[PDB]
Formats: structure tokens, sequence, C-alpha cells
């Protein structure tokens, strides 16, 4: 139809964004793929983002289960989401030192909880080694989340707008 034609709406981004992070995820993690999605807040990420391959393209599950096949050229690093964009792929993210995080967890749990201690970020990691689907926030992991539980955390976390009348210009950023 015809909505659309002229922009988008920022909870239907918001909703999107969640349902992509939730199919792709998904999918990785019933075929042992691991993952690492780093979504952006108020704190920026602009310079973690350079460090990657600029993709600037539109949120889907598809390409999300494509940019993590292994052994490409997209899959070593870190998915950063900026707005409504995968702004890019194979970023590098700060490693947390922490003692207190897991020895049997690897490099995708520590950049996870690396960036989750300096941004405002939610970041979602798939584990190779056993499906298991994990979140950092504010410095902390929540470690292989129910697909419920990841699905409130999402919405909590990156849906900002309640039901209301649907238009292109709300909430611009
Ligand atoms: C200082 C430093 O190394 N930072 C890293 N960030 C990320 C996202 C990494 C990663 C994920 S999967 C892989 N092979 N490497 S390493
Ligand atoms: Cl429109
Ligand atoms: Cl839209
Ligand atoms: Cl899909
Ligand atoms: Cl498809
Ligand atoms: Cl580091
Ligand atoms: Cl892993
Ligand atoms: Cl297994
Ligand atoms: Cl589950
Ligand atoms: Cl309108």
């Amino acid at each position: 139809g015809p909505l659309g034609s002229y922009g988008s709406r920022i909870e239907r981004e918001q909703h999107h964004l969640i349902e992509s992070i939730e199919k792709s995820t998904q999918y990785m993690a019933k075929r042992r793929i691991g993952a690492l999605i780093s979504v952006a807040r108020d704190t920026g990420m602009d310079d973690y983002i350079e460090t990657g391959i600029p993709l600037n393209a539109k949120i889907s599950s598809q390409l999300l289960i494509n940019i993590f096949i292994p052994n490409t050229p997209l899959h070593d690093g870190a998915v950063i989401i900026k707005g409504n964009e995968i702004a890019s792929a194979a970023s590098y993210l700060p490693l947390s030192d922490s003692p207190f995080l897991s020895k049997e967890l690897g490099t995708r749990h520590r950049a996870a909880l690396g960036i989750s201690e300096v941004t405002d970020s939610i970041t979602i990691v798939v584990s190779e080694e056993t499906g298991g689907i994990s979140l950092t926030k504010g410095g902390e992991l929540f470690r292989d989340v129910s697909e419920e539980e990841l699905h409130k955390i999402l919405l909590k976390e990156l849906v900002t707008v309640t039901a209301k009348k649907p238009s292109i210009f709300s909430k611009w950023k």
C-alpha cells in the first residue's frame, strides 16, 4: 500500500528491530552460529562503527543471519545498529577485563560486556558453543535468556513509543 512511500514510523522501526533480532538470533542459536549485535542508544557508538565495514543497511533478520555466517568477510566482529540501520559489521568493541565474567565464555561475551560498561547500548550475543542467547546492559550480563525473557527485555529497552496515531514525523532524531 501507499504508507511507507514518504517516510517511516519510529514505533514500526523499533518493533521491527526487535523482531529482526529475535528471528535472526533464534535462527543462529539453533544452528550454533555465533553472533554479536550491539544496539546504540543515548551513548554514541560512532567510533566503534568506524572500526567495521560500513553497511548503512535496512534492518532485516535475513541480513543479520547472512552477516554472521562463519568464515566470511563480515562475521569477525560486532554488528552495530544505529537508528533504523545496520550501521556496520565486523566492528571492534572494548573487551571487559572483569574477573567476574566466567572463563567458559568467549570473546563475543567479553566484548558485549566491555561495550556495556562504557555505553548505554543493549548488546545481544549468541554462543557458538551452546546456542544460548545472552544480553549485556550497564555492565551486567543476562546469560542464556529464554525467548520470553529476551522479548520482554528488548521491548522494555528498545521500544520508546506507546500505542498512538502513526506518523512519519514522530520523535525525529
Ligand atoms: C580489542 C578487541 O579485540 N575488541 C574486539 N571486539 C570484538 C567485537 C570482537 C570479536 C567478536 S568475534 C571475534 N573473532 N572478535 S574482538
Ligand atoms: Cl508514507
Ligand atoms: Cl513505516
Ligand atoms: Cl529469517
Ligand atoms: Cl527469507
Ligand atoms: Cl579492549
Ligand atoms: Cl561464543
Ligand atoms: Cl550442541
Ligand atoms: Cl527459550
Ligand atoms: Cl502524519
